């Protein structure tokens, strides 16, 4: 599915994302916006290293989920990458939390550095009741 902005914001808040390991909801919204345009079914093959990015946060198969087809991969979220293509984003959210338990935190996503870091991201949650 493609989420509407405020629906997603409320969905993530219910799933405990607000302030998770120091990360505001608006940072998570900005990440989802630039990764996928709020689209849970998005996939992107990386020809360069044989991995794929999955779902609303574009979580990468090399480290985070298993797709069977990425060489030398591990599966730190202990999920099929299929779980990251559901309309229900609970698994994706669990896996995004796992990503940010690592030292880099939200910096793991380069899109976050480019489009969100050191920016005014308040617009992402304006009006959403979160
Ligand atoms: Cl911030
Ligand atoms: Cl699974
Ligand atoms: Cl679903």
């Amino acid at each position: 599915k493609v989420f509407e902005r405020c629906e997603l914001a409320r969905t993530l808040k219910r799933l405990g994302m607000d302030g998770y390991r120091g990360i505001s909801l608006a940072n998570w919204m900005c990440l989802a916006k630039w990764e996928s345009g709020y689209n849970t079914r998005a996939t992107n093959y990386n020809a360069g290293d044989r991995s794929t990015d999955y779902g609303i946060f574009q979580i990468n198969s090399r480290y985070w989920c298993n797709d069977g087809k990425t060489p030398g991969a591990v599966n730190a979220c202990h999920l099929s990458c299929s779980a990251l293509l559901q309309d229900n984003i609970a698994d994706a959210v669990a896996c995004a939390k796992r990503v940010v338990r690592d030292p880099q935190g939200i910096r793991a996503w380069v899109a976050w550095r480019n489009r969100c870091q050191n920016r005014d991201v308040r617009q992402y949650v304006q009006g959403c009741g979160v």
